[PDB]
């Protein structure tokens, strides 16, 4: 269009938006308890570190299942999630890294609003057409 | 059949650039860090009280007020390496990380941390293009 | 020129949006806050845990979940105001929040809080574009 | 085309608001002065709870404490969010990282939350009321 | 040579130290209509419960008062220590003295809180009001 | 009645003016500022109603050290109470910014209360209360 | 000096009214207890955090706002009674003050204090003029 | 006529005589305002009721960073008791102004009860009781 | 060796008297008690007490004894027979009681008793506790 | 008056084996004490030590006398004799002393002293301290 | 080659086997697995040496409440070191993720070290040293 | 005779052998000689100590660190004692042995203090000579 | 030969002993120590104790010899013969409980155990115990 | 009285050997110490840290670095022995050890531990078969 003296190309505008929904997507499946969303999101060679791994790096899904499983029992209070200062690294049209902080507004534990944060970097991969999360470290001490 | 070994040698091609970029932090050698991070880099670090910061700005300091490291040796440990590649230009590794170090009392003193390293391929060299460490350890 | 007798019913102006943005957060009123926020509405406080945050969506949380304080009487009272005036559209306003409650044993306690609350007129009505809290209140 | 004035106009909030914490940074009280209205309202650590009015209050950490000949300051504005009202006046919110010596001769960091509020008067951005939370400086 | 006009300092004095006793007792009694009727409503005031506030009006005292009912019942003695009074016109007095307060508790344990507390008076249309006042010693 | 906003200039002058004396340590400025009978309470009368102003001498004559560190003094949020022309009430907020403690700068914060009363032409302090830090 | 050894039965006498005296406050009888006392009379003791308090007033909270000495049998010790006679018309008491009582949930307790009792003889009645306490008893 | 006024000021002069002698470290004035049988409660007898000067003796010979050291006392809201026309009964509280720990002026406080007897003339000492901390 | 049975003999009048003490025998105790008896134990918080008066209220205001169970050990026992009518002992006194902490706790106490023969019975003139077992 | 003078008697030999500890005399100390001498004091942890032999050592390790000014008091003494050959002596025993950076201190002990008479002497049997000074 | 890939599996599989015995609370399953001279190192032993499975037979059959929570294993970064065809030695983390506690989700961490030895055609434990947590 | 006292007797010197290896293995350590110490590892051994917080580490890399950093371990009495040894025979080129281990040392200002640990060395015969393939050390001393 | 089975009989009696104590038997106990049995042991707050009496107070005051699961080891156990009357074990005793809420949890003790062979059964004669079980 | 009795004279050549074993200790006297010890004695001390010791071995090292004895004197007392002789060739003592060592600070200290030590004699000299101490002197 008009104004070629600069980088009219802002698809990276719109890839990054991308990114941002399927971590909105994957969030909301983790916080709705659904494991079967969750896994068509995740790679099956997929790494982790998290507080809930004490300090060790874990592979595959069936760790995160345990969570799944019993803590389903999820739906006991609101959880309110807010996904702050996002920034996305693109690289190549299959690669995609999102860092961000994340706070969360829950209930219980004496019935008060509190509030949770944690650092988070997710490492995407897009394969045959869907993005999978191949990565992912959590920082802080909340799920 | 054994086929598809390459992602053997590219995965090692993923752990020598970290262990150099390691060895370059653990000298306090600032431009050869430089030459490895991409300018837009970003991170997640126990010295960024929870802020994702941004540049190596942010780092320069760290390398610049340790100088003499030589006050003590320092030995580093890659442990439990994992790499996932992603296309040519793209990796990922996670890995804990063993530091040996003296002072405290000259006594030797271990500390620990998990960091995730994510490298970008840029006109033939590996750059960092974010990083993500847990723990408090330096 | 002491025509700054209209500085002093604009700055009073400013004191009574400030006043009723107050009073619809103490009521739990969701939709008068929303009414009086702009919708990029950034935010500095205690809640936030350091970080900014945007959007009037972080705080219809403590206004949806916190109503439990009909058995928690409140008053609040504000001190030491002072409000800059920016144009006609644009004003500035800092004062100390007192709040006296009750709980913690039906005993009377205080809780002292700084706020800075930054107004834009838009179509008639001032709006808050911003504000940062230093304390604990809620 | 045009509707990037704003994103120009954000870039001068940045720069000035840069220009201050250079002036800061550097104990130059007279930059200082000359960026701040004489009305300019405060409300910092070093002013226990209290609101402060004037620079006559900071005129005492440029002075009993410009004594930085001894240690090198770094300082990084993160996550800056700025609000443009109207063409006189500016608001700006940011994290304040301060990376400083001594404490043991050892690097550490500072953190603070800060609220600028910009009035344009006779050409210059000046400050008329800032908001310090957390502690650093 | 001075008897006359210092007999009456002396009462005036008394008149402010009845005044004093009479506040504290609608303080003491969680009156708050008294004690709006002895306040002026400019009044400014200095107390722990305003946390290193110069506080205004009566609005921020009626809290305390609304949330102290059960006191009722809770026995309170009042003792006014050391006064000591200025006079500055027939119409501003200035009363300071240490305020002692006993009072029970939770197993009907006895204790004493001790303030200092500074008064201000102004007579106004001939009832005298509290202008400022100020109290140190967290007490309440 | 705008006479009434120069009456409060007037108290905050003298304030500003006994604040300057015991921030120079000049007792006799002091002493000609304070009422014979002047009552006070103060953190350094541990509780105590003092009276007089033997008692603050001792603050001059120990403190006058300043020669050590440079002091500012602020008052915020000032409050003056005008009762008929010969009395007045003022408080306020006084921060001090000292250095020394270490000799970095720290800030010291108190609640005081000055009654003042006006003899044969000059105020002067009748009581005082301070609550906080600042000496 | 053995002449008149009468000051045995006249310290004798002032340890009389000392226990009466001290006998009046353990039963709570505030009649017995003003009657000894002078209305003038000045105090120190630790329930008047520092202050010299007058006139019985004070005292007369502690008697009526304590009636259960029902299920508060105390039993008193004076430990070591030293008396100064000063003139016929005055004299000065100290001791220490054992008192030993349930409550604590029921178990023995013992508390201590040291009392001074400054005595003055008005008509034929002893009356206290001045007292001071240190320690815990009340 | 009122003589009770200049009796309450002797004996407020005897006591600040007696503080003065006090805190001089002069125990030969001290002496001879205490009468030999002179007993005394205060902190360092640790709840002990103590017997003659001889106690007393060890704080003079073994305090003398008191000659070294402005020291300030104030005697606030004394209360004098009357008893005949050779005892009397005085009580106030005693705030002391020193220095030290570097220089720096700090307050101590103490509840003090002296009572005195008059013997051949002058007025003595028969017991002190003292609550608090100072000496 | 006649010393060993005048000595056996302090023994049996102090196993007597603790034995009274647990009893919740004050009449007991009394006789053995010389009314100038004299004492130093921590229910006198540093107080040289005298008399038996100040001991009742601990044998009145706690009869806890079929409540609880009050075994004592005399431990390291000496005697120090000084002329026919007096005597000196002094032994740890090892208590073993419940509740209060409901758990089967163990006390130690440093103990004096001094003996003094009256017209045929032995009793205490003075006696010194130290620890703190009740 | 007999006794009063018995007693006044006790009173001085208590000061003066008080007089041999704090001036740092053993061999006073000694003649003082009975060979048999058994005691309880903060020292000795719980146990009742016997002889001399546990107490010289604080005898020639605490010489710094003069390196500290030193003051006793004897409080509210209580002495009972008990016959011709025995005594017993009970008081409050207070210490001002400084050091520790020079500051006056005061230390507070309750004590007891059972006195045995050898021909012309009188000697200390058994002793207790509660506290922790000397 | 190729062998040792399929070897190490094999010592993986009756590892985990081991631990499923262990954590089902199985302990016939565990003593076929067990050499009868089986030496241990582990917290539960307070720094001894223990020999013999009469030790272990306590934790299973005092802790069947098992039969409650869910119980899932997780072996970390195992190793194997291949000794001979009748030798090998593992060394992993273990981690337990369990609930109780409230019910709460909670995580164990633990280091071991398992020593086998084949006998008679089965792997049997003749060795193991635990460190952290872990039943 | 009783079919044994021959095949017995060699498990008595064969054992007798694992001990004087780790005995060594212990003096090469207590001495910081790091050249006899890495003799005497297998170069992918494996290992789990106190100073490796709870991680499995490889190679001799991470140990160099203190043997070269504990120079001083020449500077103070240092006596070791090995407890309750128990060897574990698996074929003629596998062993493994488990003992406490005290440390008896200085110190701290010339004083005397004792340390435990509880350690397993897994022992693997490789061309003549004994080498550690893993160890796992749980308490204290190193 | 003989030395192995003489000190598997000492081993024997010593689990018997334990088995006594750990099911608070205190008859079977006290039929297996000597009368005049002295004793060390963290109950005893470093005194040496005598006779049986000072132990009926942990066997009797503590029956919850059930709601105890109890399993008891004895580790590295080293008997030293003397005489054919006399002999001495030493050994590690762990003790395997559960709890308040049944949590598994370990307790250590090293124990000292002297025998005497008297008119035909061993006795304890002298026992020391570090820890803190029982 | 009785052949017996003298039993006193066994228990007291017991007492004598104990007490030239603690004297030897004391002094640093390890030959001494050995012929004393049986080469098979067994030792339960803190300084084993929960371990039974056995030979002499684990004891040398106190006896070389441990030299604060070998240059700031030390006193022991033996209290409450106690003896049980279990034939003519067996002997058993328990005893209180109450150690008066100087410094640790500088100021005179007490030390207390509780030791049992287990008698056997060969050809005609007593050694230690085994001992347990508790406390913690040496
Ligand atoms: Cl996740
Ligand atoms: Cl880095
Ligand atoms: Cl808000
Ligand atoms: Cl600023
Ligand atoms: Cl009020
Ligand atoms: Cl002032
Ligand atoms: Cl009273
Ligand atoms: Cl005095
Ligand atoms: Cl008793
Ligand atoms: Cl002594
Ligand atoms: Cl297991
Ligand atoms: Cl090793
Ligand atoms: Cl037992
Ligand atoms: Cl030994």
């Amino acid at each position: 269009g008009p104004h070629m003296t600069t980088i009219e190309d802002e698809d990276t505008k719109v890839r990054k938006q991308e990114i941002i929904k399927v971590t909105e997507q994957l969030i909301e499946a983790i916080s709705n308890g659904d494991f079967e969303s969750y896994t068509k999101m995740c790679d099956p060679g997929m790494t982790a570190f998290e507080p809930e791994a004490l300090g060790n790096l874990v592979e595959g899904l069936d760790f995160h299942r345990f969570y799944f499983e019993n803590l389903w029992s999820r739906n006991s209070k609101p959880v309110h999630t807010t996904i702050l200062n996002p920034h996305i690294h693109l690289m190549g049209d299959e690669s995609a890294c999102i860092a961000y902080i994340r706070i969360t507004q829950y209930l219980d534990a004496g019935g008060i609003p509190r509030t949770a944060q944690s650092e988070e970097t997710r490492v995407w991969h897009r394969r045959d057409g869907k993005w999978q999360i191949v990565h992912f470290h959590r920082s802080g001490a909340p799920s």
